[PDB]
């Protein structure tokens, strides 16, 4: 499996570094996608190195995607490209994992409305504005779509997300 | 005029301290309401006294509010009791001038359905989810609310804000 | 009305964005004058664009002048073009705003023996030693020159200046 | 099964949030370990919560250590207690994970002579002088003890240590 | 001898910590005097313990003054009683050490008219409206007055003054 | 004299520039030598200009040594280059202070077997290891070699080190 990460500066930092490792145990290949090549930073100061951009990203050659949170998604859910991959992918039904303020992609997406998830607690209201039926729990699976709220969920994040690329 | 403020920790610095300066140099008395009695401090390391607490606020005794943006409005607006000051003061047709993430109080509200204004891009699609016909613009004048996007749009948005304070 | 800040890294962030965008609301034209061109950092992290150097700026073409405080002052003050146009300026009885450590720049340029006004309290002594008959109150007008003490004086600094520009 | 982590102040925030969540997952209880009760603080920001005092640590009660690295573990290594209880589970054959300076703390244990393994590489120096046959590769496994170097590893360091807890 | 030293918080951690273990080597006791028992923290974060307050110090019990820079001084040279030691340790003729910001003490004392020395640059038209024939030099001895201008002129500065303590 | 300084980012302020003007009083001459040319910054932000690389350096063009601690000496260990100039110095029998994790830098160069002396606590079991004798004295002296702890110690660690350069 080829696994997809939509992020950028400003990343909460553990919600990308945790999935990135989880999946790579498991032997899958982890790609970051951002604005440009090179480095990005965490809100907390970790760097990371950028993969392939927002416009090099072919969707039908990755299998997952993995939204981590932080401040990242309001840049990336402007970008056209961006919030078209996650449409895409969503879309077709291949296993997206959210996380944290992550979903904001998702609700630019247009792709939430009838589903079930979870969300940083701070934008519910804008998850059910955008037609998501909103439940404050530590992971939630909806199909495709594995959701959680916060760092303390990691755990439980990927225990579900690792069984649907299984 | 007595203004009110409702913000919290991290907000955003000058979207907080230029309309209080502002207004008081119109002569207006200007009150910050936060969780608790003390000091906030914003983004950029500003401190702030608080006057008082949301749980103390009567919306009758105040005519104006101002939101100002930052991380605070996603705590803020998590309150009920603060959500409700807002919805109140909003719906009675009170001038109510929102910057950067401050809207995202009046989201919280449900006052914006129909509604005419702008906000930090990164949340547009989250005020057009509310109803609000979202512009891009320095400032926006609907009626009663007075709307601008970013620290860069201050001296626009309180020219328009004053105009409807007396 | 062309209003000129002279000021550089290190600058008090909201003692310099607060008059720019309160003149902007006047309809003035606000010009930030440094050492270079590019970008300067205040003390608490704002970033603002130089328009022009100090070399580039005719005190002629200029209006007004805003000397913000912070540690800026203590740096623009040892450069003879920067002091020059206040001097200059100053001399003229253009209005010149200056607030906490922005007099260092009058006290340099030589002005001050037999004016009034206020300064950061810190400097007081410095102030008087340049003929300063040193005032400790929120906003002091003396002629062209309105001075303030710290960021708690904004509103009351600018409500003077913007009458003197009309 | 119970699993140990001995930290302290200035962790590496990965290191230890990683190998947390990593064997929440799997069902595995938890415990963190320091100096005081309360909430320690990583180098990165991340605050995390103290279980239990080293003084208040059974060895006994517990099935397997882990040993973040980060600035903590030259603190960590001068405490008595905390040296015993890593010397007691690690010679007992009890599952040890350590990565970066993690080791540092069985160094001081006194345990690491004639074992193989691995860790920061600015202090292979360290453990080839306390007798260990020092590999630069991204994890060891030498019976129970299991050795990884930087975050880049991560990934497989808890690949190989969630097979030990089987 | 017994050396005091001036100074706050804020204060320029080398302009402090330097005299201070260089007074030490000779042998001489070294105290720091500052608004409140405790510890005060400088410019770059070093903590240092308060041995004594401005209100506890008997001049006549000291041998010697040190007036470190940063933006202590600025602090210091308001209250009476800090000035007033610096007023009559210098005035006796007793060594007293200032670096960069340091003079400002001197300043606000009214002890520096008719005298010879330096300081930090940027204050330079400061020690000259006070009476300071002013030098451009990593060192000026005039007297009992040892100062300089900047942490690079460190070694010059204590070369100068542990002679006068001898 | 000539004295060489081998250090990198994350020195110990301090443990740097103290030496650095304790030297330069006495006359010598002081060089910073390091990876790359340019500027490099201690843990609590001082900034210091690098005078030479270690590849530039010719050992025998320098009379003395000295080896700051901070995180430096982890990096600074690690290249062949730099352990080799400490070797070749110290086993000439020149003058080699070391103070806090500076001696990792002796470590690494195996010239430690059998001398006596100290360095931060930390590492006390990583020095026994490599052969010293270690003692817990604030300076230590063993025919070339002196040696300290922590910034507390600075007065005696060069006290000590000058007497060997005179």
């Amino acid at each position: 499996m080829k696994v997809l990460f939509l992020t950028a500066n400003e990343f909460e930092d553990v919600e990308l570094i945790y999935p990135y490792h989880r999946l790579k145990e498991e032997g899958h290949e982890v790609y970051i996608a951002s604005f440009e090549r090179g480095t990005i930073t965490g809100k907390h100061g970790y760097s990371v190195k950028v993969d392939l951009t927002f416009d090099k990203v072919n969707p039908e050659e990755f299998d997952a995607l993995v939204l981590p949170g932080g401040r990242a998604p309001e840049r990336v859910r402007l970008n056209e490209k961006a919030v078209s991959i996650a449409r895409k992918m969503f879309s077709e039904g291949k296993p997206v994992a959210s996380i944290c303020h992550g979903p904001q992609i998702l609700i630019s997406a247009g792709v939430l409305r009838g589903r079930k998830g979870t969300s940083y607690p701070g934008i519910k209201d804008d998850m059910i504005n955008a037609g998501v039926e909103w439940v404050d729990a530590e992971v939630v699976v909806d199909g495709n779509w594995v959701s959680s709220r916060v760092p303390a969920d990691l755990y439980a994040w990927m225990r579900e997300f690792v069984k649907l690329l299984k």
